[PDB]
């Protein structure tokens, strides 16, 4: 069955200081149920920039009996390989145009990156299960406008539950499929949001490198956002562009559905353990007012 | 590859051993230090719904003695039943299914369920299994207007399968393919399995069916041996060589034209899998290039 | 020493942790690399028959976090009951049992049963335990004609206890002794445990009883602290210091005259054992040399 | 739970060739009833002369799931340490006179040797349980004639069954105790016989260095003895003296009680595996006619 080395337990004791922190951990350690601990979204950047530390944190979670649902993008590497072979990434309305060749590259990267993370975990003794399809079902977002780029309509939970029941961290790509079986590129930030919607986990964490969201107006990191008060305002501010725009969109929608206790934490990997085990996060914390 | 003989492993190993010949045959495989892949194993989907426990037990045994097979399975009768439940009739032409987009939705859904059933079946026996549903087979369309979403395989990416085996987990593949662009295409599992054989050059190639081999429809008897250099051309021009047997016996001949003379594809019932691999049984239909 | 925190270990470790002080106390013992023996633990036989599950769980925890204690237990009330069943009355004189040959047969048989119960209780929680029924305590007769087969311990052979701990199994000792010539002699478990302390110089010395410490019979309150350099002589000349408490408090004073000032003997209820060892509880009666 | 390495299984396959050899192993591997596999008596000599190989064989049995009951003497080492300190071993009627000091040495040796075998096993990954008392109960053989030397009246099986149930080989000394708790020295060869009597195991094996019993008349090893025909005769032969005398006595008595299928095999360690797995022993095989 389950057992934990002295390092693992030392690291557990290093994360847990108060009584409610203790009870929180015990709640999810001993939980037998299909309401999970965490959805963690991993920026693709992180896998090629900081794999060891990403793999170590997740490894630690697994070693203390916590099975977060991991879903990663493949952002920069796709743009890299396109540019590498004399192709310039095409964009419009803040979303990538994906033809027969571009999806070929997106698929290739997703597989490469997903296997990199899975293997880094396995090497650290963590049972990791790649889940590259059969989770997201989508119809086209705007067939003519964006080509092979979808919009998630439902989430089949079964593969993920099967994975956790077997003692393996599910490691998901954000690729979707039409029912008919055309793979459609979907934004990792909204794909994680849809996982969060159905699994209603305790913790929703998005990992990026900047460790939050920066207010361009001041150049200071935004520590808290109270959507009820600030959503409409924040969307009008000129410094909010591109990927911070639709990220905040999904997170409002997501938190409109989820109860008042839930929140989304946008953080750096180095704060992950501290975010999961305690009620004091760093980075940008986004909750409903 | 982790060797770890559990109680049930030890009992299964010894159960039908009776002569020093059989003992010496097992020692051959256990004392070996070959970096060669042990087996490609094609599973009729029927076997997943009808004999999941037997299938899983036999694969468990191979896992536990550190002789990991690559497993490729089809979707069984379910697909047609599920379509029959909604009322859609299966159209085959020349032995291949007219897989339209509505039909594909059901094929996908069946593959995913069958695949996870077998994978969980193994996990429940403490056998690490890794479901590989995509990124292995890449295919062009076979004939868009004729068969619709059915593929002809062109390349095989070995990486996920290897990753799985190195990680200590049996790779369990569905036999779907995708175009480079990401459209899933249904592919004949007998062909799919053959392609894996072509690329992994394994010690044993095994096809599992419920009939327990290939039946000679004219004499009503199971065919034990097939020398393909001599028997192939006359065996093909027959009335009892079915829609699905044409493609199965064809791919096997093409595969053994590419593989060396030492190789051979056995077609057997699940219950005869252990004795087919380790003893040199006359069970099922054995097929080889021949003199 | 093997650290291996099972689920129940992790739950027991965290269950009463509430401040960073308690967390830091557990890190003290886990990050340590001391070659010092962790504990000698004396078990009233009553606890084996009455609270075996609690005893076993608490020892299981120490085992699983690799802080193995030496455990020395008595034979509880059973002996007297078993004698009372056959009709023989227990004779004590000055606080020690007149153990004749018939009585010894019962004492032996009880010790062996109690010892195996506790050992098996541990094994059933997946804790290796080794029953050590002889070859540890060697004794002269205390007073043949007075107490008959009762011993005064003279030497202790450490070897079996060390062998056990090195093999990864808790040593579970009965408190019998033998003459060099091999005659078994009944010995006071409080004294026996003290002798192990004397020879192993452990971090913690703990005596388990059901009462939960020593009760001050005049005020009806439990005594939390005893500074023996100051309090001993006046604490002895009292009406509520019983037959059995004289010898218990006496041996503890003699032992701490031999041990250094850092040492201390705690007397507590089984349920407070974990918090007594790792946190610095005020539960039970604590006894030390003092200023 | 239970698992076996590739070496262990290779060695199992090397011992098992025929179908009934296979069925025999499986019968005792899968436990079935309160039926023990083997009582093995180990000459004390073997523990100080050939420990590694003794430990390896027993280790192998344990690794294939067989739990023999091991009971060892302490023959030569006791005589050694007496002589080592200027004391000559006293003897009479073929049995050792054991006073306050001699028993002191016997006890010391039994503990030393019993821990040596137990540790040799533990070092090879075998769970071994020392069982030094509480098994044999004996009254004096002839108090005045031999002093502290007993005669076994009963065997308490519980410690041994407890050991096997816990997955640990019981490793017994041949020391007995009066009910009143005087330890009485008992002959390992007859002590094993009393274990054999109550446990009615499939295999009774006595290990010695010569690997059997030698007929002094010819100087040839005796391969078979049919007690019904030869007991009375063999006991009259002048070459049968000392420890072969009362060894053959117990084995006749033992086999009078046990059924016709049972036998005692007196062999060398190097033949142990072959003795236990097959119906063809070396050394001296003693059965009822």
């Amino acid at each position: 069955g389950f057992s934990a080395t002295r390092s693992t337990v030392i690291q557990l004791l290093n994360n847990i200081s108060t009584k409610r922190e203790v009870e929180q951990y015990l709640k999810y350690f001993t939980s037998v149920s299909q309401q999970q601990f965490a959805v963690i979204k991993v920026g693709g950047a992180i896998i090629s920039d900081n794999l060891h530390e990403l793999a170590s944190c997740l490894a630690f979670l697994y070693h203390v009996g916590l099975y977060p649902i991991v879903l990663h993008g493949t952002g920069p590497q796709v743009n890299g390989r396109l540019e590498a072979q004399g192709i310039e990434p095409d964009y419009i309305d803040g979303i990538r145009i994906t033809d027969e060749h571009t999806m070929a590259v997106v698929r290739k990267c997703f597989l490469e990156q997903n296997l990199k993370l899975v293997t880094a975990l396995e090497q650290l003794g963590v049972r990791a299960r790649p889940i590259t399809s059969g989770v997201f079902t989508a119809d086209y977002l705007d067939k003519d406008k964006y080509k092979l780029v979808g919009n998630i309509k439902s989430v089949t939970k079964e593969p993920i539950e099967a994975s956790i029941k077997a003692g393996a961290l599910p490691i998901l790509t954000s690729l979707a499929e039409t029912a008919s079986g055309q793979m459609l590129n979907v934004n990792a930030d909204v794909a994680a949001g849809e996982l969060a919607r159905v699994f209603e986990p305790l913790k929703i964490v998005y990992l990026n490198e900047k460790g939050g969201i920066i207010n361009g107006s001041t150049g200071e990191k935004i520590s808290m956002i109270n959507l009820d008060e600030e959503y409409d305002d924040l969307m009008k501010q000129s410094w909010v562009k591109y990927g911070t725009k639709l990220k905040i969109r999904e997170i409002k929608e997501l938190l409109d559905y989820l109860p008042r206790s839930s929140s989304v934490a946008i953080i750096n990997v180095q704060d992950l353990q501290k975010e999961l085990f305690t009620d004091s996060g760093a980075g940008t914390m986004i909750r409903r007012g």
